[PDB]
Order: structure tokens, then sequence, then C-alpha cells
């Protein structure tokens, strides 16, 4: 899968999986989720 700096709402945060990816954001009419491939960038994004 991949890494995901997600935080649209609810228990979220950075992910690192195929499921965590689509699972945390699958369909989402317009979720925020900041896709990433390195918690270092995704985390640097979260602030």
């Amino acid at each position: 899968g991949n890494f995901y700096a997600v935080r649209k709402g609810r228990e979220t945060g950075i992910y690192n999986t195929w499921n965590e990816c689509k699972n945390q954001v699958d369909g989402y009419g317009g979720a925020i989720y900041k896709k990433f491939n390195s918690y270092e960038q995704a985390k640097s994004f979260l602030g």
C-alpha cells in the first residue's frame, strides 16, 4: 500500500498500508488525506 498523512476527522493520522490507505479513504467524496510514501514527509506535513 502506501503512507497516508490523513486527518479529515475521527481517529486518523499517518498510515502506511494498502488497506489503511483506501480503508481510511476509499470513496471519500473529498477527504483531506495527504498521500505520502515516507512518514517523514507526511509527518512533516501534519505540522
